[PDB]
């Protein structure tokens, strides 16, 4: 599984996945 | 599992998996 | 598993994995 | 398991897993 | 198990395993 | 294991694993 | 909670030129 | 929790260029 | 819990030029 | 806890040229 | 627990090049 | 606890040049 | 007798004041 | 007789503020 | 006669304030 | 006669201040 | 008769007040 | 005859303060 | 006599009599 | 007598008397 | 006699006389 | 008798008579 | 008498008589 | 008789008369 959980974010939030 | 959890970020949060 | 908690994040936050 | 925990955090935090 | 756990960081924490 | 725990940190720590 | 917040986040390439002068008195 | 932010995030390459003067007097 | 904070940061190439003078008299 | 921080992060080169004066009198 | 931290983190090359005077009086 | 601290770290290359003079009077 | 001349003479007071800048990105 | 010539005269005070950045990325 | 000439003549005074910074990144 | 002349003459107060940098990264 | 000349001359007082710096990474 | 002449002439006070650094990294 | 002359003038001629 | 004669100005010429 | 003769003036000429 | 004579000026002639 | 006689002067000629 | 004469004059020449 692929999770991204984010409150109150005012800043840069970078999630990747290469294969 | 790939989880990423934040709270009150004003950073930068970067997470990267490259295979 | 690869987990990244984080609060009150006001910095610079990497995390990699590379293979 | 690979974890990063993280509490009020105003520096730079560098993880990196290479193979 | 690989953990890092900080708490008020205001320097810089560098973690890395390399094989 | 690899366990690295922080308090209260203003300086540098680089903790690595080279195999 | 209360937030008092300015947030400024750039993703781009930025190209500044400016000049001034040039004035004859 | 009250909190006052000023916060700046850059990731783009930035180019400056100033030039002030060349008046003639 | 009060936080007052100043934060930036940076993760671009930048580069600067500034020339200031060449004025005759 | 009350916290009043000033934090700076850089992760790119910077190059800055400055150049100052060259006045004729 | 009161803290009042300045903190500056540095991890890019940097170059700076100064000149200053070649001025004629 | 009260903490008043400074705090600098650095871990990149820096190349500094600077010339003052070269003045004609 | 060929003459080509630019000439500039300037008797009165001149104030100058030039803002560039404050831009948020 | 071939003149050219590039003339300039100035009797009068002169001030100038010049204000370049305060900007934010 | 040939007369190629640049002449600058001053007078009268001359104030001059140069601010170029104050960017935050 | 051939005359190629470059001249400046100056007879008044000059002030200049400059600042550069400031900067925060 | 060939002239080639450069002539400063100066009759004022000349202060001047020059900063670089102040840049926190 | 054949003249090539770089002259400066001064005869006025000239105070001049430079300061470069005060950067923390 | 007060008496000022002047041919083919770019520049500035001042000239003043005080009492 | 008070005389001036200009040829061929782009200078400043400045006369003055003041008794 | 007061005689200013100038010619061919790019430079600055300054005649004064104060009693 | 007070007299100036110029030619081809570039410089800064000051002449002056204070009494 | 008080005479100046100037020359292609392209430097700085100061003449002054003062009782 | 107060006489000052010059030719191609680069530098700086002084002549002063104080009583």
């Amino acid at each position: 599984n692929f999770l991204v959980h984010s409150s109150n974010n005012f800043g840069a939030i970078l999630s990747s996945t290469n294969v």
